[PDB]
């Protein structure tokens, strides 16, 4: 028998409809051939294959992990387990998935309890994409931003109001692949 060594890269992927290979794992020069299995919180479909090795009697196994690409998987871990009767213990190889996609946006920092004459409250335009977003843009459903709302990069500062107002905000985010956007209505009364 022969002790074979192995590798594993990460096959970068876009947002195609079909299930494509997102991670490869390979054990070259096995005798006998090695056993390759995958383990992770988000299992899919592993497709294995093998070609003759270098020294007569050996075999190199090449297994790829196929899955239907999706935004929440970017950054997640996938582990390949190469087990063979010649190692001290089953060897473990881990890859760091990668998926490019348009920006998914949302706005936080608003508790329906906004009243007249309060202190400066600021909202953040939460956005998760790959690769990182290149530009942020604030505007209103009416066109230009009201005078009490001054834009600050990826955040919008809301100053004190003298009289009640209404305005649905829009955060247009642009990264290297596209440009998306969120919506959001905000109110300020008097009450107590
Ligand atoms: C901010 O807007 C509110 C109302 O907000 C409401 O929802 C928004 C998304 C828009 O669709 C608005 O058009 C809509 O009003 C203003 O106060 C609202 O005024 C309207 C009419 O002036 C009130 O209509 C009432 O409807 C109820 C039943 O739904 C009837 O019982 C009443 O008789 C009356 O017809 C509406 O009730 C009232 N909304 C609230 C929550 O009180 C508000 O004036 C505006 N801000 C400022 C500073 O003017
Ligand atoms: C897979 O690898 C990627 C990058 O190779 C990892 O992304 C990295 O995520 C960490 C934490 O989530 C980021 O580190 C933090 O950076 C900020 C700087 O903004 C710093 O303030 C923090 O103290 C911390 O160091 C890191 O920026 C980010 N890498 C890149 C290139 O953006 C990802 O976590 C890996 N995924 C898994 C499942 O291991
Ligand atoms: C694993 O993938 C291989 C190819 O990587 C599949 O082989 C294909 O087989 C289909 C029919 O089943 C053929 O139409 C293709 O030409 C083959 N593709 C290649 C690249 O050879 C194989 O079917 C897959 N294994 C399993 C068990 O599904
Ligand atoms: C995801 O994979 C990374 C490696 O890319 C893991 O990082 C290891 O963390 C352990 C314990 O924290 C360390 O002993 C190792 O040194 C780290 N690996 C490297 C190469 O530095 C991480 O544990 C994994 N996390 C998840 C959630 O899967
Ligand atoms: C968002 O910003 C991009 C970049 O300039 C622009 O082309 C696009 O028209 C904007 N989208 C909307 C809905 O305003």
């Amino acid at each position: 028998l022969a002790k074979p060594q192995n590798t594993a890269e990460v096959q970068k992927v876009q947002l195609t409809g079909e299930p494509v290979p997102m991670a490869r794992c390979v054990s070259t020069g096995g005798r006998p051939p090695a056993q390759i299995t995958w383990h992770s919180d988000l299992g899919g479909m592993p497709n294995t294959s093998q070609v003759p090795g270098f020294l007569s009697g050996t075999v190199t196994v090449t297994s790829l992990w196929i899955l239907v690409p999706s935004s929440q998987v970017d950054g997640k871990n996938v582990t390949c387990k190469v087990e063979h009767e010649s190692f001290e213990k089953p060897q473990l190889l881990t890859v760091n998935l990668t998926v490019y996609y348009p920006p998914e946006v949302s706005i936080s920092g608003y508790d329906n309890n906004w009243y007249l004459g309060q202190n400066e409250a600021t909202l953040t335009c939460d956005a998760r994409s790959n690769p990182e977003p290149t530009g942020y843009n604030w505007s209103t459903t009416m066109g230009p931003l009201p005078p009490f709302a001054v834009a600050q990069g990826a955040q919008l500062l809301i100053r004190p109001v003298d009289k009640p107002i209404n305005t649905t905000l829009i955060c247009n985010v642009t990264n290297a692949l596209g440009a998306r956007q969120a919506e959001l209505t905000v109110q300020v009364k008097e009450g107590p």
